[PDB]
């Protein structure tokens, strides 16, 4: 009796077809332009990061492959490159008239984030030498899986999965923010306002994904606007972050007095 | 000519439909109750482990994030949490009348074990400082993949995959048991009978999965009884294990004389 | 309007059905024999590597589990074993008349390579102590994913994915070859011609995969010949490599003067 096809519901792209959202035309000029812009931004950021890292000769300017033997510094590059590949799929799907198996790369919403967000969290926590560097990465991965199930499934299980992922993300993100603030309250030793604004806005960009999902679900924001905003948030979250960290963890052993093991909060 | 739909066989939930097993009603009160109990047990165990670990301040009571900078101690928590998420899916599938895409979380038998058993084996071998700590984890993962293919496929390939996974598991488990006995014959220095009973019964719980599959396949044990027994075995294998290890590897560097590199068997 | 089924194209095994290639009879005696030979070769190589590694007692002949506590030496074994499992699936699919769900193990071309090539690259770069040991592993993985999408999708997106994977592989492989030549120009201190021939032919075997795909795509080489050549290339690339490295990185700490961190190219 159990089956994957409930005959009381409709299905389409990405799983359950919400009866209140109209069909989203993936072949609109706005969508093609925005996807091209996102792919170009991510690929350019990845190439520039790779050039700036591999070309670094070390603090004393004699160590070829200085970053090659210190792999944790390259963790940013992958986060961009994988994203670029995902966006490349979108471009391919438009050359195929947004048709057939080519859509499979981005068929399920938030699935592409499974291979990026955990690595971004891991690199952010490793760069600042913070505790629970992988535990929170796994928690973010489970959040992404919860979101994938939520967007794929029918209303009841969809909302239950959303709630599960929401508490997991809330706990992990509050913990990460407290750790990062504790670490950065030592750096302060003009920079204060810009640093605080950058930190709070970077946290807000992450917090804005579930807000966008909720706005899209109940017909507040249109699907086209949601797509454009999602592309902008992905670019802002991934491209800048690596460049911001590049001028910070270059030519260091990552065990300085500033970045020693966190003590007393 | 090749196709994924052999017209000489029937198909249903989880792949091939055995013509000798009746359809298993996933919407039975017993199944809902047992799945709720399993989810509650796994989630409670995960939360209690997380609280007891993150709250540990170190041997001298001055190291906040003592476990945060020693990640290998948290490897237990993930094993539970992932399991809980899997069980959460079951609960979601019952709120959706055991219908539609919601079943996809537990569509394929033993697939959920792919992300838990390797981590459990890795943590068990790392805690006791034993050799081949990852090789046996990968072997267990390949065993889980073999079981997934076995349950998914039609009789001939099903039995061949079962046989392959069976020898892999036999070799890996005998090796692990010999290593664990060699390590624990030093600890003995009242505890002997309880420790031996706990160790042998924990090994028996792992050994009982293929036995349950064989009993279910040939109509000895009913599918409902198999489901209840599988839930009990999962709880026993995962919830207790972490709590048992918690009072052992707390506030240590994991390189003591007892847990030095194994020598002479 | 978007759907995974473009009605202007045909579909079959592995995704898009090329209208210029005839249906490939997977139940031909040549295919069964070649798959059996490949499975036997990979499994025998894995078993012999495992026996020769686990049985090593260390440089001074007193360290049981010498390789067990030095895991990076076993990275070869997994590369073979996983491959064997994949080939096992093929054998299973022939016992099921090349029918039904059993084909799912090898439904998508190059998907099986996702879990082998990255590990092979990682082990090769780690054994010689070379930089970017994981970055190039991830690049090879993304190349394999690009190839999977290329073979799965319809002509336009297929060729675009092929081009993307082709540049990624070109960059990564030229970088790896330059690093390996730089490392091995120190070893030279009769061996020169055999070593150079082995190195260049091993690189050529890797370079020959996209060449085989291009030859198959445009009806130059027949599908049966492509299958046999692919099996031979897999055996040559995986079985020999581990045995070649076995007599090199046995009973060493992997930080000798020859294998110190690469300097000045
Ligand atoms: C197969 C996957 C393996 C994944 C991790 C490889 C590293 C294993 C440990 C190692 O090499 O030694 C420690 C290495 C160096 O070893 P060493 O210090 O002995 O030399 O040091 C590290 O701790 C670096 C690990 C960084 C790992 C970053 C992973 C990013 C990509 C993950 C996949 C993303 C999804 C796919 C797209
Ligand atoms: C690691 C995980 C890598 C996943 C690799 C990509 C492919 C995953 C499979 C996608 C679904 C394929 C089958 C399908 O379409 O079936 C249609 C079926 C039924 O459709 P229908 O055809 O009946 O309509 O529906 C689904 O599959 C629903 C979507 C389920 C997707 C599940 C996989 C993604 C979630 C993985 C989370 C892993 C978390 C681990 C943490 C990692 C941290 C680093
Ligand atoms: C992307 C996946 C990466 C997986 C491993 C991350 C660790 C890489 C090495 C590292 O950080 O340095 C060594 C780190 C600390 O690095 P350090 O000592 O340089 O600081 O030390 C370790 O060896 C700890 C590794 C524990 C890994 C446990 C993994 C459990 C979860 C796996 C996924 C399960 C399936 C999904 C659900
Ligand atoms: C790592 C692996 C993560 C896997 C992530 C979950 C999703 C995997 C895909 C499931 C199948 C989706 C498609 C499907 O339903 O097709 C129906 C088809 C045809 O059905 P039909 O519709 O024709 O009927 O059947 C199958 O797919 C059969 C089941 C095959 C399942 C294979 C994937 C699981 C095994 C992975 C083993 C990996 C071992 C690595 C070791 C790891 C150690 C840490
Ligand atoms: C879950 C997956 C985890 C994958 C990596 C495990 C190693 C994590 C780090 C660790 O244990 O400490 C460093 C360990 C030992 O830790 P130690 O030195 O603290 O002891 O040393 C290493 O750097 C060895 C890492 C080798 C990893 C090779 C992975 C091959 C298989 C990958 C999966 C392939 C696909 C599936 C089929
Ligand atoms: C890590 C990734 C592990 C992947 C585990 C195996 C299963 C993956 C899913 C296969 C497709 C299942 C669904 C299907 O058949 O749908 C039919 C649909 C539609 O078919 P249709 O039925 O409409 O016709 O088509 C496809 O799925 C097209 C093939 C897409 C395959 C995508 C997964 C493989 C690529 C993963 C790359 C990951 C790179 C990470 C780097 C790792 C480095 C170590
Ligand atoms: C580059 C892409 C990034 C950083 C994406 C991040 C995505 C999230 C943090 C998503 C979070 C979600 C929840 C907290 C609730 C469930 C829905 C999600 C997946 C959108
Ligand atoms: C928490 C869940 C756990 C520990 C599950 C463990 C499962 C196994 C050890 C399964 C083993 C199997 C075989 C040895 C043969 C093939 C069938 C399996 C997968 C049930
Ligand atoms: C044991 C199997 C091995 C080593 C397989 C290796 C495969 C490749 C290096 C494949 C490379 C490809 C490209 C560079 C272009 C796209 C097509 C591929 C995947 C065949």
């Amino acid at each position: 009796a159990p089956s994957l096809s409930d005959p009381n519901w409709q299905y389409g792209m990405g799983g359950w077809n919400n009866p209140r959202l109209p069909n989203f035309n993936l072949h609109d000029p706005t969508v093609i332009g925005v996807d091209w812009l996102g792919f170009l931004c991510l690929l350019g950021a990845s190439l520039a990061l790779m050039y700036k890292l591999m070309s670094f000769k070390g603090p004393d300017g004699d160590q070829e492959f200085f970053v090659g033997y210190r792999e944790e510094k390259c963790l940013s590059i992958y986060v961009n490159l994988i994203a670029a590949i995902t966006y490349w799929g979108r471009i391919c799907a438009h050359f195929n008239n947004d048709m057939g198996l080519s859509l499979s790369v981005n068929y399920f919403k938030y699935l592409d984030y499974i291979f990026t967000c955990p690595i971004l969290t891991l690199d952010l926590l490793w760069s600042l030498n913070l505790p629970y560097k992988i535990t929170y990465s796994l928690f973010v991965g489970l959040t992404i899986a919860c979101g994938v199930f939520c967007n794929a499934f029918e209303p009841p299980a969809r909302y239950l999965w959303f709630m599960f992922g929401c508490f997991i993300f809330a706990f992990t993100w509050i913990s990460i923010i407290r750790l990062v603030y504790a670490r950065f309250q030592q750096f302060l030793n003009k920079i204060r306002a810009p640093l605080k604004l950058s930190l709070t806005l970077y946290f807000s960009i992450w917090c804005g994904y579930p807000a966008l999902w909720l706005l899209t679900e109940f017909g507040a924001i249109s699907q086209l606007a949601a797509h454009v905003t999602t592309v902008i948030m992905d670019v802002a979250a991934k491209s800048v972050y690596g460049f911001a960290l590049l001028k910070f963890q270059l030519g260091v052993d990552k065990r300085d007095v500033w970045l020693d093991e966190l003590k007393s909060v």
